[PDB]
């Protein structure tokens, strides 16, 4: 196994997963590491076992029939795989804590969202379906560059949003366009 977490790269107290060289803190991981379980596999893992299941689920879909999908088991899993592939990216510390706004000249957005909300709301099953974590997802970057107006900052909501929307593609197998 990897010597570093695979999601905030860092050392610490680390689970190893049974089926790939990935680790993870406890908190890191998404869901957290469940408690007992021998072997455990990681979130990778088990999406990729969807996949394997189900080779068809690879062909193109369009969003708007993803969107519509019911939170079932697979659906919840791929969900709770996109948010960790968020904070993967270093970037979303900046998303990750609940924000506060006060700015000359900017106002505060009527509703504001993090990650770790978000995080919460998976964990206690609020989303029925897929269209409301997204929705939720999305929420994120467009408050920021709101906020943010001219200031150079609105591009970490820019970037943050651009790994969002390929692993939602990537995860979900949204057809390819130009
Ligand atoms: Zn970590
Ligand atoms: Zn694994
Ligand atoms: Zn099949």
């Amino acid at each position: 196994n990897s010597n570093i977490c695979e999601v905030c790269n860092k050392w610490g107290r680390l689970f190893c997963c049974d089926t790939c060289p990935r680790s993870f803190h406890e908190h890191c991981h998404i869901p957290s590491v469940e408690a007992n379980k021998n072997p455990w596999s990681c979130i990778f893992c088990r999406i990729k076992t969807i996949q394997e299941r189900c080779p068809e689920s690879q062909s193109g879909h369009q969003e708007s029939e993803v969107l519509m999908r019911q939170m079932l088991p697979e659906e919840q899993l791929k969900c709770e795989f996109l948010l960790l592939k968020v904070y993967c990216d270093s970037k979303s510390c900046f998303f990750a804590s609940e924000p506060y706004y006060n700015r000359e000249g900017s106002q505060g957005p009527q509703k504001p969202m993090w990650l770790n909300k978000v995080k919460t709301s998976l964990n206690e099953q609020m989303y029925t379906r897929v269209e409301g974590f997204v929705q939720d997802m999305r929420l994120i970057f467009h408050n920021h560059k709101e906020f943010y107006r001219e200031d150079k900052f609105t591009r970490l909501g820019i970037q943050v949003q651009d790994i969002f929307e390929k692993n939602f593609r990537n995860i979900f197998a949204i057809q390819e366009t130009s």
